[PDB]
């Protein structure tokens, strides 16, 4: 039914509809897997939660718009060829007198049962979304929605019991009657009740989830001119964050904005918690829900290495060679005395899996195209410095170990240690490509080792078979490596 | 076997080694097809023709280096899993005293015969290299090797008599004894005896092929600050080209790169080109990265493959490789052509080619983070090895697809490309981006919907065009579709409305 090679095989697309207190959203994924791409996305800001705190009903004008959006989401899901649909709804639908009627009507439109979450499940699925999107997280997640603020402790693949605070942006702005002062008093009082839970987050990371907070992050990126407009893993120290929140709070000198009330919610949490830093999550309840439906093996898999391998499958001349490299660089690094952290090893593996993705690009731009595709991919479980590292390693592999004006800013984001490790990988891959042509079967017969020679640090050993690959070019790229590493290299059969 | 979804299917890779006066090169292509990607690429400078003019023999040091290049290229062609090898050599390869032994050694190393091409076969294959890389070329093609110059008239897919002059850059530098005035005499004499063939090129295009002439183009781009460092389809008017060639000639007494390299062939290539251009007086010079070896493979294609449009073949291949639906990419190419006339656009055949390519390429960056989709589309299209497309046509495609993902506004990213493409192509790219933005909201980038959707005149005097939606698609109606159609209304200055039947 399709010529499409640009689509991962073995995956049937799946639609997830998320009915929230503010937005109603459709996303279609390639499949229910660890790292699928988004095949379609749509969001309508219905405001089902407007007035709910005051009236006990979802906003009727919002009910009308939400139902219209669902009719359209239904036909888009079909047109997008989704074979399964999951629908989630806000806990608000339970606290609304018109909730049951609304859900019934939504179910008739979508032909499908709707999972209406509890505050407990909202907190749980917020935590799963952080767990799924970060490598070894540690701190407290906060998901600010339209009506509620969920807080839950996180450590690696575990979470604590969630708490739910009535401090969502819609609720707080309505209850405060738009008074920033009153909004502060309400936030302060409710946060105060959980001083102990929060106090346990001091010096750890605050994981900030949800639309209003994501909007606070986007605005700070724009005003500070941050070069990578990438929510996932965007991180600020506590003091920079508290400082920017004060500015959001006092932005009188749309007056219908939730941003100040959201700013107050976060400030009151951060004052009770005192985390070292705030890390933003593009992933939330919806992604945490899907995480819970994966298999155990998929939950356990590394979403960065899964996405990097998928890109190799999709773009490399040889996916099999991409994996060879990852293992080979693994064995070689310790021979160059590099003692890498597990985070560093993860990133090197990713870099190797991504090393051949730009091969069809005009030769003058292969390095630059690699750098941009890598930097702009929707990876999770990678820090911004880690993105810089993987982009750099692959740029350096094409354009040499020299720094220039296009490497500078990535070098500044990576920091010195990751920049150096990147040069080393780029240097190592260049010597290897002269034997491999980016195809398998060759690289496992190449190796560095120690010398008995007092006047040689490492020896590069090639089979006598591969002597016709050898010459002036190898010796050039081998001398560049020796220069970089400060080690006397030697070639042998 | 392999998991590789990023290899075009049904293609055996093909290697071509070519042995020239100045270098030996290996290229591995994905396969023998109209627009295949380059799997592998390597060039070693050998200087085989150094001294050959005077001595009648190639240097031992050049022969030694070329043979080591070929031993390496042998194992690389196999490692790349190529299923066929072609080896082409210059006429001088055999005419050299020590050539027959070299050819024999090289054939042993490679396990394969070497086609030693006459100056006339090179002339013809250079023509086919130009024919294959340009849309309806019209002028004279010139290929400057180290030993000889070829000249051949090109008219669309047809071509004239191929001639050869002993005006290679290395040869001319040696026969002149390094004297630029003497070189001008040797070149004017040889070109003067083909004044009639060249006078026929007046007002047409000179297609410049070969290593040294390519380096003249790169230097001009480098010194001029030209933003798209893309050789194929790079084009200069006569008066600018002649000015630059004059600076190249007098370069010894900025610019410090070539002024210091006293062993450079560029001043002599600049002399040879000047004398051709004075005898010819073309409107413009267009450079070709394609030459003898591409024109040679082009001759082994089927007649259907040769007549197929390589820009469109490559755009479709990228849709096959990358798009959510290649079938839909093609629906878009069809649908938009039938919609333009409703908006009062009468497009030229070239403009239509490009629009089609833009549609086939619109979805190649769908996996990119949504903030970077437009920018990624723009960069992939700019950095891709398309042929039969001009630099303004490149800008069109990139802009069209940038607007599609990013909205119809201009910014510092679109200014350089808009400048290159010009106001007509820019506004056609905006129109296409605006139209693609609306239909996406019905299609979800998948097939079966868009052909049922049409624009037409409205009987309402307050609406100029209505977008007609069959009742089958009534539930696609929404808030998001309304905003996008109004962006198109503001763009086109026509009042638009949906009609959901
Ligand atoms: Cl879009
Ligand atoms: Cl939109």
């Amino acid at each position: 039914r399709s010529e499409a090679q640009g689509r991962l095989t073995g995956l049937a697309p799946v639609s997830v509809i998320d009915i929230g207190s503010n937005s109603v959203r459709l996303v279609v994924y390639e499949g229910l897997s660890r790292a699928p791409a988004v095949l379609f996305n749509e969001k309508v800001l219905c405001g089902l939660g407007k007035g709910l705190a005051l009236t006990g009903r979802m906003h009727e004008e919002g009910v009308t718009r939400a139902l219209m959006a669902l009719r359209r989401f239904h036909v888009l899901s079909e047109q997008a060829q989704a074979q399964k649909l999951y629908v989630l709804a806000t806990a608000a639908a339970r606290e609304a007198e018109n909730g049951p009627d609304f859900i019934r009507e939504a179910e008739a439109i979508l032909g499908c049962e709707i999972e209406v979450l509890s505050g407990e499940k909202e907190a749980l699925y917020s935590a799963y979304g952080v767990i799924s999107g970060f490598y070894q997280p540690d701190g407290i997640a906060g998901d600010l929605g339209g009506g509620s603020l969920e807080l839950i402790d996180i450590k690696d693949k575990s979470c604590g019991e969630g708490i739910t605070l009535p401090l969502g942006g819609l609720r707080l702005s309505e209850q405060s009657d738009g008074s920033l002062e009153k909004a502060a008093t309400i936030a302060r009082k409710h946060v105060k009740s959980f001083a102990k839970l929060l106090a346990a987050g001091e010096g750890r990371t605050f994981y900030a989830v949800g639309g209003t907070w994501r909007n606070i992050a986007k605005l700070h990126m724009e005003i500070s001119g941050y070069p990578l407009h990438m929510m996932q893993g965007y991180e600020l120290p506590l003091e920079e964050m508290l400082n920017f929140l004060e500015e959001v709070i006092v932005s009188r000198d749309n007056r219908r904005s939730l941003l100040p009330f959201g700013a107050i919610a976060m400030r009151e949490v951060l004052r009770a918690m005192k985390p070292a830093k705030i890390a933003f999550s593009a992933q939330g309840v919806r992604e945490g829900y899907l995480y819970s439906l994966l298999t155990e093996a998929e939950r356990e898999s590394d979403p960065l290495l899964v996405a990097a391998d998928e890109l190799a499958i999709l773009r490399a001349r040889s996916p099999e060679h991409a994996r060879e490299l990852a293992d080979w660089s693994g064995r070689t690094f310790p021979v160059f005395g590099i003692d890498e952290t597990e985070e560093e090893s993860r990133y090197r593996q990713a870099a190797c899996l991504l090393a051949d993705i730009s091969w069809r690009a005009h030769p003058d731009y292969r390095g630059l195209q690699a750098l941009n595709i890598i930097a702009h991919s929707s990876f999770v479980a990678i820090t911004h410095p880690g993105r810089a590292y993987i982009a750099l390693a692959n740029y350096y592999r094409f354009e040499g170990l020299n720094d220039n004006g296009t490497t500078e800013p990535l070098a500044a984001m990576a920091g010195e240690r990751l920049q150096e490790l990147g040069k080393l990988l780029g240097g190592l891959l260049r010597v290897v490509y002269l034997f491999s042509a980016s195809m398998p079967g060759v690289v496992d017969h190449l190796k560095f080792r120690k010398s008995d020679n007092p006047d040689i640090d490492l020896e590069f050993v090639v089979p006598h078979d591969y002597c016709d690959f050898a010459g002036e070019r190898l010796d050039g790229r081998l001398q560049q490596l020796a220069k970089l590493t400060g080690k006397r290299l030697a070639f042998v059969f």
